[PDB]
């Protein structure tokens, strides 16, 4: 497999929005032999560029860079804006335009992305243009897409990208559906049943991803067909993690015993930790984004400011609760050591 | 494991009311070395004793038993019986009494395990009383309880019972939750993130279920700490398998791509693939089962008789589009290579 000859351990750290996967994150994933990943979502075409020069100078292994797919213009807005209008009043700040970007210097990233090659470049929030992935892959960079359903997956092999990110329902964060709407409401594949289908649906390697917390899924997710195993909320407890202490600390708080897929946030299914926001918010919110993500930013920044979790976007995946806190070296060291038990007892 | 020391392959057939695992289909199962199972949900304790008996002049082999617990006694049955009347009229049947038997003949199907002990016996909608798990054990039958989550597992172990059958969300038929209420809408956990909860909650063996369909996921689940595989749909789909031809049809038809989980036939939330009776009447199916399937059972039979799958209670996990038709007993040998296959790959 191309992809994980460029690394020795199948483990990938997920690309992670919001100050997450900060370069300190993605360089102790590379150092330990994994994939580390850097996230352009939501930033200039300009910040993703100085944190991969940042990266570059963290190390010289592979890593990734993730980037979204421009979205399509869709009164639910107006509505939606109007039953937050407590949240601005409490929080002290105004909503967000909605109307504030759609493409997320999608076309800007690209030029950075084509001018100066990174290892691997992986697309959320749809499939990129077949000629986007052959550029790429003519500059010598690998392409990964997120598929939820087998029929996904073939449209990311259609489009000539190296290997499928089976993201299950399980995951934590945006679900990477190509599109959204009221139908995917309920209709999330378990992370073992989307492997299985996506594996004989498509004959490019697969990146399994959703909920995965030990190195025993990770020996689980391989004897299923993946090639990696891409962990997100796992690395997002870890040391080098950017995720406002809040957030860390929910993870593993009884009072957020439990997470949800929710619109509530961004107008996009997305799972998080079960709170205030969400128990308020979530039942209403409608389907638009970017739209709903502008209008909230600002009420977002505030909680966090104020060290809110209540009123914070806590993206988690199922198995927030198995989160450990250390330096992301380490957890890789764990993750690999909990691999090799794995495989071992298999045989 | 006690359990896995009854039959050679890690392989268990999950018992399916509705007559679909009939003596046949556990006797197949037995004999190719997995664990066959009979179904008593729905049946009297006379009707169980019989399939008992049958299928001990068809195997001499290790096989099990599943019995439902009782529920509790609970407007909204009222509601949506009246909701159901076109139904009714249209399959020209009257709608059934929704008061009728909350406890299926557990004391007397009970009476007939204890005086003639099978292997194993499982349970599900619930835990029963500790006394019941100690006086099996001394008659010399294993007990396995459903859980689906690691909370509701940790309950079957403090019961004593001898292992745990961790349920994903994926899972075709009834989810086995303990208590059903509004919140588990939405609350369900993926079998890899739910089988790595249990086995970090509990000491007691693991038997993973829930749209397990190849040999590979089978690896895959024990990679990740499970005792064996249960399967349902994937049995559901061979010869033995007493399930209607149109629910069997029903399976890899494009027309029923998907599946979502429903209170619409029986009042808890079960796993059907998408037809006619559960877009009309799932959004409006209110908590109260076994009334609500009392109620809509006369339906059900009728639409079966007609061969109208879409009025039919087309219980399939996600992995149903992947269910193989032939002989049980072929499945598991295919099943066997397939875990076999995957066990080498991964080392
Ligand atoms: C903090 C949060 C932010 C995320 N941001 C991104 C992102 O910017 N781009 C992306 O492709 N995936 C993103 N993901 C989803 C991950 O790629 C991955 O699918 C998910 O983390 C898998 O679940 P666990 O989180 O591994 O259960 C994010 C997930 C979380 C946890
Ligand atoms: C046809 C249908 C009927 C079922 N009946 C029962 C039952 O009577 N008792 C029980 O404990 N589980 C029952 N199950 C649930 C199974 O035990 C198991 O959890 C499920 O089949 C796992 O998913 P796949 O179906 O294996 O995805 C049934 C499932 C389906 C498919």
């Amino acid at each position: 497999s191309a992809l994980t000859d460029l690394f020795p351990l199948p483990i990938v750290q997920a690309p992670m929005a919001g100050g997450v996967s900060v370069p300190q994150l993605a360089a102790a994933v590379c150092e330990a032999g994994g994939l580390g990943f850097l996230a352009a979502g939501y930033k200039t075409a300009d910040g993703m560029y100085q944190e991969i020069k940042r990266l570059r100078g963290l190390t010289g292994r592979p890593f990734g860079v993730n980037v979204f797919m421009p979205q399509p213009e869709l009164g639910a807005v107006e509505v939606y804006a109007h039953q937050l209008a407590g949240e601005a009043a409490w929080y002290e700040t105004e909503l967000g335009d909605p109307d504030g970007g759609r493409d997320d210097g999608y076309d800007a990233k690209l030029a950075v992305l084509l001018d100066d090659p990174v290892p691997v470049v992986s697309f959320h929030f749809g499939v990129p243009d077949r000629e986007v992935i052959a550029r790429l892959r003519r500059a010598g960079t690998l392409t990964l897409v997120t598929a939820t359903t087998p029929e996904e997956a073939r449209a990311v092999e259609a489009a000539g990208a190296d290997a499928v990110i089976a993201q299950g329902v399980e995951a934590g964060g945006h679900q990477g559906t190509h599109r959204d709407s009221s139908e995917d409401d309920g209709a999330g594949i378990g992370l073992l049943s989307l492997l299985a289908q996506v594996r004989e649906a498509v004959d490019i390697p697969v990146v399994a991803a959703g909920g995965i917390m030990r190195g025993g899924q990770i020996a689980a997710v391989l004897a299923a067909g993946a090639d990696a195993a891409q962990l997100g909320t796992a690395f997002l407890a870890t040391d080098e993690s950017g995720a406002p202490g809040p957030h860390k600390r929910a993870l593993t708080d009884p009072l957020f015993a439990r997470t949800r897929l929710t619109r509530a946030f961004t107008g996009r299914p997305a799972r998080s930790l079960v709170n205030r926001f969400l128990r308020e918010h979530g039942p209403y919110a409608p389907a638009a984004y970017p739209d709903v993500h502008h209008l909230t930013s600002p009420l977002r920044k505030a909680a966090a400011k104020a060290g809110d979790a209540q009123g914070m976007a806590l993206w988690a995946g199922q198995g927030h609760r198995m989160a450990r806190e250390l330096p992301a070296g380490r957890l890789v060291e764990v993750l690999a050591a909990e691999l090799a038990e794995a495989r071992t007892a298999l045989s």
